[PDB]
Formats: C-alpha cells, structure tokens, sequence
C-alpha cells in the first residue's frame, strides 16, 4: 500500500529480519552456480585468461571501510576475501551511492587507475557541478590492453560498469570536441582494458520503483533500508558518507550525521537535474543510458535476473513471495507489481513489467532493450562474444539476497570467478 520513508523507521526496523552472524549465513542453504563453462567436459580448455575481476556496488552501496566492516559484497561474510582466498584475483571498487552512471564510471575509472576524479569539462558546465571530485590511489593501477580485468555489477553498478566500458572503448566527442586542457584519457577511447562485464539485478532498462516514487521519497526509503543493517541509531552515526563533492555537499565543519542527511535530503537536486542516480535508474533515464551504451564487439556481456514475486491468481498483479523476500521490500515489489503506465514519451509499461525482485522489475534485467541495439539471447550452452549471455534466473531470490543480505552466496561466486577464468581472447 504505502512505500515507507525516514518517517516510518520504527515500523521498518519493527518488520525487518536480523542480522546474522557469518555462522548463521553459512547454515543457510548455499546458492547453486547453474551451469559449467561450454566444453569443459568435453575437450580441454586452453584459452583462458588470468584476468582479476573488480566489483561495483549499486545505489546506496558503500565502501569496504564504512558501515563498521559490514560489506556491499557478501555482509557478513567478505566475499572478496574468499575469492582471494580461493585464488581468484578480486578488488572492489567504491563509488558514488547516489550520482549519475556517468558519475560512477569517472569515479570507477579514477578508482582502478589512481588519481583525481575527472568529469569532464562538458558534462561538468552542461549540468553545473565540479570537473573534479575526489582522490583515489588507485586498486589495479597497472590496467591495460594486455591487462584486462572482469567487471560485475549489482543493482546499478551494472549500468555503471557498461558505462565505463562504453568511454573506454569509444570516449565521448562532446568532451573530445570542446577543447578543454588535459582531457582525461577515459574519454579519448581507443582503451579494451575489459574482458567481461557482468550484470547482476540490474536495472538496464531502469526500475519503475523510481518511475512511481518521488525522488526524495526513494532516497529516504533507501536509508530507512540502510537502517535496518546499521541499526536505527547508527543510520545517524558517521560511518557512511554520500559522497556528493561534486555538488557542493560535503558534509561541513562541525555538521553532525543527522543534520547531513536532513541536508542533502532537503536538496533541489532530486528534483532538478537529470544527472543523478533517481532519474538514470527510471525507465525514461535508463532508455536514455542505452541510446549511446552499447555492447563492445570485443567485451562479453552476462546478465543475472533476480526475483522474488509470485503472480497473483486474484489480478494477476505480482506481489511478494513470502520467505525469499525481505519484508522491507513487500511495499516495493507490491508497487512495482501492479504499477503499469502508457503514456506519450515514455516506455509503455505493462504486465511484463510487473514480476520483481523487490527492487528492480526482471523484464528489465537481462540487458538493454529501451533505446538499444544490444543483442540478448539466453544462454544456450555456448558463450557469445559482443552480445548479451542471459544467464539462467535466480530464483526466490530478492535484490540484495544475491550480495548476501541475506544468504549464503559465497560458493556461487568462487564458481562464477572460475566460470569467467575460463573466457577466451577476442579474434
Ligand atoms: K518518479
Ligand atoms: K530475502
Ligand atoms: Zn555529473
């Protein structure tokens, strides 16, 4: 009926499930990795590669060094340590919770590399922020065309990582063409550092949740959820920033957590730019991302499809299966269940629209179809180079249950780390 925001926190901290122990993660029945690599059981492989893989968080994902140790990638249980641990070469990467794609992937890129956030000078005068953000040291500084590496991305991070694959390969020519001094090299193209990019829950077609909801409604939604990891009172400590810079929202001198939040909440920039996060997740701004995001001939491209709805014999409407979905996403994948739109300029959304993983609709999660010439077919056995790899869907399974919050993932994704060594190199 009614999506909460800070307002309800009581009822969201009341309705929500506990957290768990690592312990307790690892009695939960381990998610299964669907499928072996194409052949391996009948020929040897001996194309491979050793190239690390490197993760990108979605919308309101944080750092390895905020929420006191609880991870994006896996919770309770850090995920890339395990890989590691198991021989698969992992990084994670950390970028703007809230900010555009294009944001994200400046970020991403100056995250890998090492170095001073870089916007460009045209995006940065068309939508009136900073040219420069902040400064990383840089995780896999010595990234190449011979040193490739795997990107995933959850949630939105999937859009951010086709992003930063589409600048890398091909730049940008409004910031080739406006003649600015010492241009970024991310937006010159002509750079193949990725191998693979995967999508897992992701919106590549956006998320009607962002289409049916108020900007600032969304984004308080989502620290209500955030709360109900870090605790109610936590949520207002210091251990997460948002990571505005480049508009002007820094937290100040003296400014405590809550009066931050309250501030950036209060901004007119949820309603007044289409260079962030809400609008780049909706229909219309993911329709936009596809228009000039495209598949690279050279790059794979899997995606991984979440849900956790069932249909409604009654509607036919898609509601919530209870057990797989958390209940701080009953309201969302109620909404998104029965939210249809048909008018002039935007996507027209019907009942396909409706099956949902509490977050993201799965129509919209195998790749991008809204504005794009992406090709997609489900996986059959063989992998496809420059083209989408629909993997087989996760099932019962909600949006953040696949990062772990709540579920034991861990062998999933030592099995897809070996799954994805195996890719051979472009002809
Ligand atoms: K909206
Ligand atoms: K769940
Ligand atoms: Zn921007």
């Amino acid at each position: 009926i009614k999506i909460p925001t800070l307002e309800d926190i009581d009822n969201l901290i009341d309705s929500a499930e506990e957290v768990k122990s690592e312990e307790d993660i690892n009695k939960m029945p381990p998610l299964k990795f669907p499928v072996e690599f194409p052949e391996v059981n009948t020929r040897s492989i001996i194309g491979g590669n050793n190239y690390p893989i490197v993760l990108v968080h979605g919308f309101m994902g944080f750092g390895r060094d905020e929420l006191l140790g609880y991870k994006y990638w896996g919770g309770v249980v850090d995920l890339q340590e395990k890989l590691n641990a198991s021989g698969h070469e992992t990084y994670t990467a950390t970028v703007g919770p809230v900010s555009s794609n294009w944001d994200r992937a400046c970020e991403l890129y100056a995250y890998i590399v090492g170095g001073t956030v870089d916007y460009g000078e045209a995006h940065a005068k068309k939508f009136k922020h900073n040219r420069y953000g902040r400064t990383y040291p840089g995780i896999y500084k010595n990234i190449s065309n011979e040193n490739k590496i795997h990107l995933i991305g959850h949630s939105m991070g999937g859009q951010t990582i086709r992003t930063l694959t589409q600048l890398l390969s091909e730049g940008s020519e409004e910031e080739i063409n406006c003649g600015q001094e010492n241009i970024s090299p991310l937006f010159e193209g002509g750079k193949h550092w990725i191998h693979s990019v995967s999508t897992i829950s992701t919106p590549n077609d956006g998320t009607t949740l962002s289409d049916l909801m108020p900007a600032k409604d969304l984004i308080s939604y989502t620290f209500g959820v955030l709360g109900t990891i870090t605790g109610k009172n936590k949520l207002f400590s210091s251990i997460y920033d948002l990571k505005l810079d480049q508009w002007g929202l820094k937290k100040q001198n003296g400014e405590s957590q809550r009066d931050y939040i309250e501030r950036v909440l209060d901004s007119n920039i949820w309603n007044s730019t289409k260079d962030i996060a809400t609008y780049d997740l909706s229909t219309e701004g993911a329709q936009e991302l596809n228009t000039w995001v495209k598949a690279q001939p050279d790059v794979y491209y899997f995606s991984w499809t979440t849900q956790a709805t069932k249909e409604s014999i009654l509607t036919g409407h898609s509601v919530a299966q209870i057990g797989p979905m958390n209940p701080i996403f009953y309201p969302t994948a109620n909404l998104m269940g029965r939210y249809s739109r048909n008018q002039k300029d935007l996507p027209i959304i019907d009942k396909k629209w409706f099956p949902n993983d509490g977050v993201v609709n799965c129509i919209s999660q195998d790749g991008p179809k809204l504005g794009s010439n992406d090709v997609i077919e489900q996986y059959n056995g063989g992998v496809k180079i420059g083209q989408w790899n629909a993997m087989p869907r996760i099932i019962n399974t909600d949006h953040m249950d696949i990062v772990g919050t709540f579920g034991n993932v861990k062998d999933w994704y030592m099995d897809y780390a070996s799954f994805l060594s195996n890719l051979s190199r472009a002809l």
